[PDB]
RNA sequence: GUCCAGCAGUGCGUAGC
DNA sequence: GCTACGCACTGCTGGA
């Protein structure tokens, strides 16, 4: 018996480990392919930032990663006419990690460069390009700006100081303002030829595969294409044949997506009781990540919001008891659908005085249809807007809803839901009110771009979140 | 402390009424 | 007073 499928596994296997090192200068794995050029575009000044004090614990870890970069070859010593200060930093990824990371403030250098207008995609025009994929693999690339090798012209640019003196780089550093461009530049140039099952956001690529069977043929392919352009990857962040794989932030799925769950674990580490203004900001920043999933998120936060203004410390039983509603439906909040690409679209959209909301919705199709939930959005209105009639919020909802989903939408004929009776009459040019006629063109000019017809209006997670809270 | 991205916000200039 | 577009800056989060 011959198991075909296993040997294509095992094939897989060894490509994968042809490519992958710890050593992104590895001199097995490179063919020096990827070279990046840095311009100041005032040669004539000199870019000096004043250095920094360092403690011991710091001197210490600075000579053991300083030793381990210099034996990278990443590194070497300097005497450039240029010179930016080393620094450690240690957050949620380093602490889980296990070691600090070092960063060089390279603020004054990027405000004197010139830039690299190579723009990155868009994350989501990059998922819409998963719709309906069934089986994932992914792949960093092993510090991949450390793979660009740094012209002669450009290396002194990147100097900098640390304890252990002044250095600067033989590859694209981490921190200067053109390195996401260089790299996904040369990302886009490897791997275009097979756009149609694989995408590159800068560090990471995402294949993607309708079946197991095209998938093994797919990895093969960006396997020997990395072989062939000397790219070496990361061995221990592979995420090989997955059904469920994580990308952008995202956990996502044949059908569904939701944040990765070590984001929003994060938020239960939070007391119930906020000591000070400085922790509720810390809090808000990472509820952030559940904008997309949580209905009306914009007005449970608000209360919130309050209390950061510097007007305003007094918490309360009630503060108490707020966070503690807030933290149970901020985790475990369900998944949404990830619609497929010909499934129609809806988006049904609300409006109150002060905030706006919006809902995507997808017909998923049975022998009896259905309307499957994928994305919320909410906001509240600017200053002006308050003072719009109760029509125009409504409108402004609808702007704003498309606004959020438009790489969704654009290219589709979609169907709003909308309670303004008068919007179907708004958009087909025939609508009375001369009041405000500038504001009223600019939003017939916008919403022409956009193919869609018009209904009047079963969401109980909102009901219920609603409940819960007042 | 850089950089990318997420969320909220502040200021400013230019152009038109 | 409004609109537009685009520059500069701030706080927090995620991560490289």
């Amino acid at each position: 018996k011959l198991f075909i499928t296993q040997q294509r596994m095992q094939k897989i296997e060894e490509l994968l480990e042809k490519v992958c090192s710890e050593n992104p200068l590895d001199p097995n794995k490179t063919k020096q392919w990827m070279k990046a050029s840095i311009k100041l575009s005032d040669p004539s000044k000199a870019i000096k930032v004043k250095p920094m004090k360092y403690s011991p614990m710091d001197r210490e870890e600075f000579d053991k990663q300083i030793k381990e970069l210099l034996d990278l070859k990443v590194i070497k010593p300097s005497k450039s006419p240029h010179m930016a200060p080393a620094f450690l930093v240690n957050n949620e990824a380093e602490k889980r990690r296990g070691k600090k990371r070092m960063v060089v403030n390279y603020k004054a250098m990027n405000k004197a460069t010139v830039g690299d207008a190579y723009n990155l995609p868009n994350k989501d025009e990059l998922l819409t390009l998963i719709r309906g994929k069934k089986i994932f693999s992914s792949f960093d690339c092993k510090s991949g700006f450390w793979q660009v090798l740094l012209d002669q012209e450009s290396r002194p640019l990147t100097a900098f100081t640390c304890p252990q003196g002044h250095y600067e780089w033989n590859v694209v550093p981490f921190g200067l303002k053109q390195a996401p461009s260089i790299f996904q530049r040369h990302m886009d140039e490897a791997f275009r030829v097979f756009r149609k099952f694989c995408c590159v956001y800068v560090d990471d690529i995402l294949v993607f595969s309708n079946n197991e069977e095209d998938h093994l043929l797919h990895v093969a392919m960006i396997l020997q294409k990395c072989n062939q352009h000397g790219i070496i990857l990361s061995k221990k962040k592979a995420q090989l044949f997955k059904k469920k794989i994580n990308f952008l932030g995202l956990e996502i799925d044949e059908g569904t997506h939701k944040p990765q769950g070590h984001i929003l674990e994060h938020i239960n580490k939070f007391p119930d009781t906020l000591e000070d203004k400085k922790q509720l900001q810390r809090f808000l920043g990472i509820l952030t990540y559940a904008s997309d999933y949580i209905p009306k998120l914009a007005q449970i936060r608000k209360p919130l919001q309050a209390k950061l203004k510097e007007n305003v410390w007094r918490w309360t039983k009630e503060d108490t008891l707020y966070m503690q509603k807030v933290k149970k439906n901020l985790q475990g909040f369900p998944p949404l659908h990830h619609p497929l690409p010909e499934e129609k679209l809806i988006i049904e959209t609300d409006a109150s005085d002060d905030y706006w909301g919006g809902m995507l919705k997808a017909i998923k199709i049975n022998e009896t249809n259905t309307e499957l939930i994928c994305r919320y959005a909410s906001g509240s209105f600017k200053a002006a807007e308050k003072n719009y009639h109760s029509n125009d919020k409504e409108t402004l909802a609808v702007i704003n809803t498309i606004k959020k989903f438009s790489i969704y939408l654009t290219p589709v004929h979609f169907l709003i839901r909308t309670n303004n009776t008068h919007f179907k009459s708004f958009v087909n040019l025939n609508y009375k009110g001369d009041s405000k006629l500038g504001r009223n063109i600019r939003w017939q000019a916008w919403l022409s771009h956009y193919s869609f017809d018009v209904e009047h209006i079963d969401n109980h997670f909102a009901d219920f979140l609603s409940r819960e809270f007042n």
